[PDB]
């Protein structure tokens, strides 16, 4: 089982460039549909409090499961463990790509080269 799992969805650009590049970099990933089978709960709860990054990074904020939710008005009212709730209830509500390494979150989104977190 590959130390790089790769969260991606059929329709989404950025996630086939980013595996683009994993297949031209020759490194080992285990590419999971985040739809069909999103992170579970208490994983993503670890990614929130411990990555350091700010909740909202986390969310498809450019989707339709946000909008038509108005996550908007709501997100500065979660607490964390709602919030991981909420994100493992819906696949299409997590921020994609993410690439983890042994559990652990690396990149949220393909903003920047993988390339650069030099593995
Ligand atoms: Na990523």
């Amino acid at each position: 089982n590959a130390m790089l799992t790769f969260y991606e969805y059929p329709k989404c650009s950025t996630c086939r460039r980013a595996k683009a590049e994993l297949d031209d970099l020759a490194w080992d990933y285990d590419a999971i549909d985040i739809k069909k089978n999103p992170p579970a709960a208490s994983l993503i709860r670890n990614w929130l409090e411990n990555s350091g990054l700010e909740l909202k990074k986390f969310f498809n904020t450019s989707g339709q499961s946000y909008r038509a939710l108005g996550l908007k008005d709501k997100l500065h009212q979660l607490s964390l463990d709602e919030a991981a709730n909420l994100l493992a209830s819906d696949g299409m509500l997590i921020k994609r790509p993410l690439l983890v390494k042994e559990g652990k979150i690396v990149q949220i989104g393909y903003r920047t080269a993988y390339e650069d977190l030099d593995f």
